[PDB]
């Protein structure tokens, strides 16, 4: 499946041409840091969109890890969630936190019904009739990334991300 790399993660709205020029694409960002939720900025100099994806097998079949690029020397966080409830906030933990509070860091990155390469859908908690899937919202003004529960049935936009990796 989804291979093991370093990748940007571009939010797609409905629509959204993932080559696009016209400016404005919004991406998964770890610039506010561990122990809060996961933001979205756009291209710039003092960016930080990039993302070490790797398979976890510990964590079951086709799961991965989602962690941020640091230049420090500090444990790196990783996207974490409730693994109980939806409509929260994807929380940018390391495995401590992680392991404190409960959270999960396993997602499933499977590839839209038929969209264009790199087009993608961030698994969270899969329920009967509703899955939970990373999405972005506006909260208190700023970009956050979430899980938004949405039911698998004909006509509804599932959210999803343009996923490129280091490498053309």
């Amino acid at each position: 499946g989804f291979e093991d790399g370093f990748y940007t993660i571009l939010h797609l709205a409905e629509g959204q041409h993932p080559n696009s020029k016209i400016p404005g694409g919004m991406y998964a960002s770890s610039k506010d840091g561990k122990d809060v939720p996961v933001t979205a900025e756009p291209l710039g100099p003092q960016s930080k969109i990039r993302w070490w994806i790797a398979r976890d097998p510990q964590a079951g079949d086709d799961m991965y890890t989602i962690t941020e690029f640091r230049i420090d020397n500090s444990i790196p966080g990783q996207w974490s969630r409730s693994p109980v409830e939806t409509e929260v906030p994807v929380y940018l933990y390391d495995r401590i936190k992680a392991e404190e509070t409960g959270y999960t860091c396993a997602w499933r990155i499977q590839p839209a019904d038929h969209g264009a390469d790199g087009v993608y859908h961030i698994v969270g908690n899969v329920r009967i009739g509703s899955t939970d899937w990373a999405d972005l919202r506006e909260e208190y003004g700023e970009p956050q990334v979430y899980m938004k529960p949405v039911p698998v049935i004909p006509n509804v936009y599932i959210p999803r991300w343009f996923i490129l990796g280091y490498e053309e």
